[PDB]
């Protein structure tokens, strides 16, 4: 259970997001219907009134919180891998429009999983803006918590995959634009019960044998990190 607060840019905290460029749900409760228009920007999908001015090459950070910001995030139960997408605001995320910018399951070295990593950093993990057409964009933020996904939802809806889901407005201003968008995939759409990474036993199964649902990450992707990069306590 968690949501996202705000983002930082280049380490510069933009405020609080809610209802503003994050179109935040009412409450932290998971996504967990793959085939449900909620898998696309959550329950509460709707143009919110302010987009982030940022440019290509920018280090854009998101910011989780469970219950106050900076608290401890999301619950250490919720194993599992962070992916952000990207598409075009005229999208409204309808359509084959979503782009994957990272992607990152589990770390073999310090053996976490990108969501252990994120408590860690106190909520914040990152992309770098990359060299799309300037205009007005969703970066949808996707937690994947696995600690019941041992099971499927289409077969026990107590069960199954959990899908926490953001999407902020975000304004790309300056781009040389070398790396237009592509196509992407829809959501819901690309995942199902077959995809992999969907249906997998941490309890049973090693965390190195995961394999994270496609797509794989475009070419134009300038990659991104989960750590902190600014102090939400000194504000
Ligand atoms: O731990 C392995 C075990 O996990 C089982 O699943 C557990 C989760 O581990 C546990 O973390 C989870 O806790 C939820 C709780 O169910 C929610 O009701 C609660 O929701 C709160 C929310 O946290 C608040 O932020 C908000 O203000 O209010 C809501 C209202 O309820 O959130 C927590 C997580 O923070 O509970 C699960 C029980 O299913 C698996 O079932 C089992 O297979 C694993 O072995
Ligand atoms: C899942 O979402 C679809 C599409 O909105 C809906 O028709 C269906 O009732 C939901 N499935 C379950 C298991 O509730
Ligand atoms: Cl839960
Ligand atoms: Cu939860």
């Amino acid at each position: 259970h968690t949501l996202v607060w705000g983002v930082w840019v280049n380490g510069v905290d933009q405020g609080d997001g809610r209802n503003i460029y994050i179109r935040s749900p009412p409450n932290n409760n998971p996504v967990k219907n793959l085939t449900s228009p909620d898998m696309t920007c959550n329950v509460d999908n709707r143009v919110v009134p302010k987009s982030v001015p940022v440019n290509a090459g920018d280090t854009l950070t998101f910011e989780w919180y469970h219950n106050t910001r900076d608290d401890d995030i999301i619950a250490s139960s919720h194993h599992g891998p962070i992916a952000v997408y990207i598409a075009p605001a005229a999208s409204n995320g309808q359509g084959n429009v979503w782009v994957k910018l990272f992607e990152d399951a589990y770390n073999v070295t310090n053996s976490t999983w990108a969501v252990d990593r994120l408590i860690t950093a106190h909520g914040q993990h990152s992309v770098v803006v990359p060299h799309v057409a300037p205009g007005d964009y969703l970066f949808r933020a996707e937690i994947i918590a696995l600690h019941e996904a041992d099971s499927l939802y289409s077969q026990n809806p107590i069960r199954g995959a959990q899908f926490y889901i953001s999407c902020a407005q975000i304004t790309i201003n300056s781009s040389d634009d070398s790396t237009p968008l592509p196509a992407g995939v829809p959501f819901p759409g690309a995942y199902t019960d077959s995809t992999p990474g969907i249906q997998f036993n941490i309890y049973t199964t090693p965390a190195t044998s995961y394999v994270a649902p496609p797509p794989s990450v475009w070419s134009g992707a300038l990659g991104g990190s989960i750590a902190q990069v600014g102090d939400a306590s000194l504000e």
